[PDB]
């Protein structure tokens, strides 16, 4: 088969964000938006990226 | 006259709205929940503080 380009590393569940979350929070208290919608989503979504392999030895033979 | 308890005669137990929103803001940033839900809602919901609404269960007590 012919060669084709690809990304040097796998995708992760981690993403960049910062200043939207401080900007919404200050106004959401004065406007009385629902925090529960985020906190219940967040309570499930305590996410992390997939780990590396264990790389332990194995064989289809008795001890 | 006779001794009695001073004003205010009873405490209320309502917590700060800020302490949900401050934990939520820090944790939702690291979890990458949607800030766009709060920001799009806030742009319509340009509200301020108000008393509670009426309901069918409300009535004047006999005493």
């Amino acid at each position: 088969g012919s060669h084709m380009a690809s990304m040097k590393n796998a995708k992760q569940e981690h993403f960049e964000l910062d200043q939207e979350w401080v900007e919404l929070m200050v106004e959401a208290k004065e406007a009385n938006i629902s925090p529960e919608e985020i906190r219940k989503y967040l309570l499930l979504n305590k996410k992390s990226a997939h780990p590396g392999p264990a790389a332990r030895s194995h064989t289809v033979n008795p001890f």
